[PDB]
């Protein structure tokens, strides 16, 4: 039917976000997101299949208990989420769907009939992403405290047997990239063809 | 959502292409046409959202158990059709969805909880048909007839009490181009206003 897709989990600064952009780069039109749902009314610019799929409430919560839909959230009454054929719709046209959640994401793509690679990338110890958190500055000392916390949280349920298909230790950005692109190879590859 | 649909439909001939083409000309941004589902892979060129919704064959047949599809086919082992869900999402885009489809066409919208105006556009009568198009010199004998014939039914069909809401008769383009812009005229008002 298509490639398989790709879920991407761990800490925010463990270098999820520099690899996925050294993986949108050196393989052009390879890798695309899912387009997700709402029964929100569309926003000047907006238009249909780019930003949103807009449907009604009814069809929406249809689709939630059948199980189309990994996230789901209703802000102000009206609900938003992604939708399991919207990545399906990504891989039919013979792209990588590119999936960022968190370990609660990651249980329910399990529920779907998608079969993505389940990738986890994480630091190789706190001590060195407490290092590279305390480089830069983005945080002021007490939501860096609960970043370690929330890290350390998805450190240990990254171990989970049988979870995350692939596990990559961020020993270097070289050698975690040459990880990354082995573990998707097959599916570039067909990607590629 | 937004501007309510609308359904036409009618016999070949008889001024439905050329009404509905005029209405496009002079309203841009206030009508839309839905996109259809497959099974089929993606041909180069094609775009999700815009040529086709690529699904896959379990959703589709779900989805048409759920009542959703109003026409569906299949052909080279993959199903095509049109879908209510596209249908209400160009209604969410403040557009007016035009849903030209036949006789089993229209009925097939009375299923779903799609709300639309039912329109058909009907010749003066099947004499008043035969002249307009035999003055056109674009059809052999065999084929000429074939319209006529295949008119009949369509023309009777529109006989139904409930089955359209308004019923145009197309005695001159202009008279019948007012009559289709008074029948939409709180749909697209809507539309403009929003």
């Amino acid at each position: 039917s298509g490639p398989r897709p790709v879920v991407l989990s761990g800490p925010s600064g463990a270098g999820k976000s520099t690899l996925l952009k050294r993986l949108l780069q050196e393989h052009s039109g390879i890798f695309g997101f899912s387009v997700p749902h709402t029964t929100r009314n569309p926003r000047p610019g907006e238009e249909n299949g780019k930003d949103y799929y807009f449907v009604t409430r009814e069809v929406m919560q249809r689709d939630i208990a059948a199980g189309d839909f990994i996230e789901h959230a209703e802000f102000s009454g009206n609900l938003y989420g992604t939708s399991k054929v919207a990545v399906q719709a990504v891989q039919a046209m013979n792209r990588i769907c590119v999936l960022d959640v968190d370990l609660q994401g990651v249980r329910n793509i399990k529920a779907t009939d998608l079969r993505p690679i389940y990738i986890s990338v994480q630091p190789p110890s706190l001590h060195v992403l407490e290092q590279r958190l305390r480089q830069r500055n983005t945080e002021t000392e007490e939501s860096l405290v609960k970043r370690l916390a929330a890290a350390q949280a998805d450190m240990e349920s990254s171990k989970e047997p049988g979870l995350f298909d692939v596990v990559i230790i961020n020993d270097s950005l070289d050698q975690a990239y040459a990880e990354l692109k082995e573990a998707l190879s097959e599916e570039i590859k067909k990607a590629q063809r």
